[PDB]
């Protein structure tokens, strides 16, 4: 039931239902979609209305998400740089996609992991990245701090 979450004016975090909301996506000037699942379709792909990126990840305790961080940020920045918005989602918008957004905030808005997490959780109370992903965020925080 959770509603689509505006994170930044050009970045929205949501779930599978939001990714199917064509009218809302266009109203929000979204021109890019990141689907963080291996199995969901890229909804509305055949319309050629958006640029898509799939990060084929599972929500398992062994899934490496860090490997997709750079690609996701580049795509968010591409949308950002051309005045467009980006919708990132997974199934529930709870673990996979939430992790990528928190990571983006850590690198591009220089927030500590805790502040980025609280920032996203404050806007989207249902987020709860799994512990494997939390460990990856901590490792990413250390890497950012060490340049």
């Amino acid at each position: 039931m959770a509603e689509l979450t505006p994170i930044l004016p050009f970045l929205f975090l949501g779930n599978e239902q939001d990714a199917q909301d064509l009218d809302t996506m266009q109203r929000l000037n979204i021109g890019y979609v990141i689907n963080v699942t291996t199995h969901l379709p890229l909804y509305h792909y055949e319309k050629g209305l958006f640029n898509y990126k799939r990060l084929p990840a599972t929500d398992s305790n062994k899934q490496n998400l860090r490997q997709y961080f750079e690609e996701a940020f580049e795509f968010i920045e591409e949308a950002h740089q051309c005045g467009k918005g980006l919708l990132i989602h997974c199934q529930a918008g709870v673990s996979r996609s939430a992790t990528i957004v928190i990571a983006y905030l850590m690198k591009h808005t220089r927030m500590t992991m805790t502040d980025a997490y609280k920032f996203v959780k404050g806007k989207r109370p249902i987020i709860s990245p799994n512990l494997n992903f939390m460990g990856q965020l901590l490792e990413f925080e250390e890497d950012l701090n060490n340049g």
